[PDB]
């Protein structure tokens, strides 16, 4: 019957992937990190995500994000937090931002 084990969840994906990266953990970091890029919104509407650094966020969006989960929206917010300086990261992040799914070269 319906049986499984403890793994990763879009909700606790950030926290997981975070520590993982800090502990040079590719297996985990990659896993959680992925689920994040796919479900960025679910995190963009949360504090943690906005509380995350630039290295983490950059990596996520760097791995390409599905047009489905409004990527820019998350960038604008996570940036607005401390736009005072993050601004620089906002522009650079925008140009770096990548979209998948749609047929565009």
């Amino acid at each position: 019957g319906s049986s499984g084990s403890s793994g990763v969840q879009v909700g606790n994906c950030l926290q997981v992937m975070w520590l993982a990266d800090r502990h040079s953990d590719p297996e985990l970091y990659t896993a959680a990190k992925h689920c994040a890029k796919t479900h960025l919104a679910q995190l963009q509407n949360t504090e943690e995500f906005l509380h995350l650094p630039h290295r983490l966020l950059t990596d996520i969006i760097s791995d390409g994000v599905p047009c489905s989960q409004n990527p820019t929206e998350a960038i604008e917010a996570w940036i607005n937090f401390n736009k005072e300086e993050r601004e620089a990261f906002a522009e650079s992040l925008r140009t770096s931002l990548k979209e998948i799914g749609e047929n565009v070269h």
